[PDB]
């Protein structure tokens, strides 16, 4: 493999899109490899963490109960919801809803909690409140994930959600069992993570979020690390190209293996 910055560059060149891609030490906040850091792409389905991350600072205010029944109906429903749908007599907790939406990307589960938590002004007010003056959640599922060129709608930039999720992670906003919980549900992800650790050397740690939309919008949020530990966070998006979702896909796994294969830096 090239050096991560040559293989990115490589990948701009194969999908003819834009990437962008930040690598940070999850303990110190290090960024190690930045390309495009600055540059706005579309969150799709990563948004989710960040979702049930302020759904997490409601628990920890004495505001929400993981435990919470939320009774919905089936007009309420959105395209994708794989868990939400099985469950229209009897409900879901609000921690049953943020499994589904992380480890699922249940779209109607995403809806239900961003509902809680005052929509997308109020996601986005709370990522303003942990200091993140750049990532802004616009719409509801399934609309977000339209990734209309030069649209700032429902966007991060890959400097600021790494920021974000190493706060929601590891600053001690959110509290001890809430930081566990939100891991624990990016370890569960069922969309990618075992996909993911089918093809990682053995002794390398992965937990995940996934997300595509319209235009080759592609992106993943990663925990990453040799012997067995979240040691970076990994951010990569992908925008304006007209590959196949199979090619998006291996272009990533592409980046993936040049971090591992230099990852002493
Ligand atoms: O010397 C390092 C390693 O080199 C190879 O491992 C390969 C592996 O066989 C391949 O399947 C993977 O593809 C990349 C798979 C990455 C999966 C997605 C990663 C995510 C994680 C972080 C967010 C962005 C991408 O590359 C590595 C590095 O060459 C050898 O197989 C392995 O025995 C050896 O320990
Ligand atoms: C998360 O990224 C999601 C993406 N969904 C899209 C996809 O390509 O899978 C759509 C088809 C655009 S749709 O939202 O289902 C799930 O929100």
């Amino acid at each position: 493999s090239p050096q991560p910055l040559e293989q990115i560059k490589l990948s701009e060149s194969q999908l003819s899109g834009r990437v962008g891609m930040i690598e940070m030490d999850l303990a110190s906040g290090r960024t190690l490899t930045a390309w495009r850091a600055d540059e706005r792409f579309p969150m799709m389905s990563t948004f989710k963490v960040v979702l049930c991350g302020a759904v997490l600072a409601r628990v920890d205010a004495g505001d929400e109960q993981l435990e919470r029944k939320i009774h919905y109906r089936q007009q309420d429903l959105v395209d994708y919801s794989p868990v939400s749908e099985k469950h229209l007599a009897d409900g879901m907790t609000v921690g049953e809803l943020c499994a589904a939406a992380i480890t699922m990307s249940d779209n109607s589960a995403a809806n239900l909690l961003l509902a809680t938590v005052g929509g997308p002004a109020g996601l986005t007010a709370f990522l303003r409140q942990i200091g993140d003056n750049v990532t802004r959640l616009d719409r509801w599922e399934t609309e977000l994930n339209e990734a209309l060129p030069g649209d700032a709608r429902d966007t991060t930039t890959p400097a600021s959600m790494a920021a974000t999720l190493r706060k929601l992670l590891t600053s001690q906003r959110l509290s001890a069992r809430s930081q566990r919980q939100l891991l624990q549900w990016m370890v569960d992800d069922r969309v990618a993570g075992p996909l993911i650790r089918s093809v990682l050397p053995a002794g390398w740690f992965i937990a995940d979020k996934t997300g595509a939309g319209e235009r080759g919008a592609r992106g993943i949020v990663a925990l990453l690390g040799p012997n067995n530990k979240a040691e970076r966070i990994v951010v990569i998006y992908l925008r304006d190209t007209p590959a196949s979702m199979a090619e998006r896909n291996q272009q990533i796994a592409g980046i993936g293996a040049a971090l591992i294969e230099h990852w002493q830096r």
